[PDB]
RNA sequence: ACAU
DNA sequence: CGATGT
């Protein structure tokens, strides 16, 4: 089992968890950093790993890329599988902006259509995923 | 247990 | 050491 390298990685970085959450994707290859997310003040660790996943298929398909995704999160890849976010996270004013964004992510899943292979990223085997903050 |  | 999830 080797890994795939014409393939967009993707990961969460967070300070704290619930905490600021942001995400990037970048190419598994080079480590060219293709898209990250303006941090949000309060989310969980799956959660950004969710919103990932789903920035990265809007992402192969505006520029009608075939490449499969990696991501280390098993939670993730399941939520995205299922068009499901199932969230722990309290509702209120403070965690209203993520839940925003998963709620739209949710809908943009159920609204369109994609190929994309979204692949588990073996970290026993390999190390870190190439999208990782470099903060655990 | 496994994955974050 | 704690949290988020299956
Ligand atoms: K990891
Ligand atoms: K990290
Ligand atoms: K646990
Ligand atoms: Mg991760
Ligand atoms: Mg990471």
């Amino acid at each position: 089992e080797e890994i795939i390298w014409e393939s967009l990685s993707v990961d969460v970085g967070s300070q704290g968890n619930p905490g600021i959450v942001e995400y990037k994707g970048v190419d598994t290859k080079t480590g060219e950093v293709l898209f990250e997310r303006e941090p949000i003040p309060i989310g969980t660790n799956n959660m950004g790993e969710f919103l990932a996943i789903v920035h990265g298929l809007r992402y192969l398909k505006e520029r009608n890329s075939r490449k499969p995704i990696y991501s280390d999160s098993q939670t993730a890849i399941k939520w995205v599988k299922d068009k499901k976010a199932k969230s722990t996270l309290v509702r209120n004013e403070e965690t209203a902006l993520i839940w925003k964004l998963v709620d739209e992510a949710e809908e943009w899943l159920n609204t369109h259509t994609y190929e994309t292979p979204i692949l588990k990223w073996q970290t026993d085997k390999w190390g870190e995923i190439k999208a990782d903050y470099g903060r655990k």
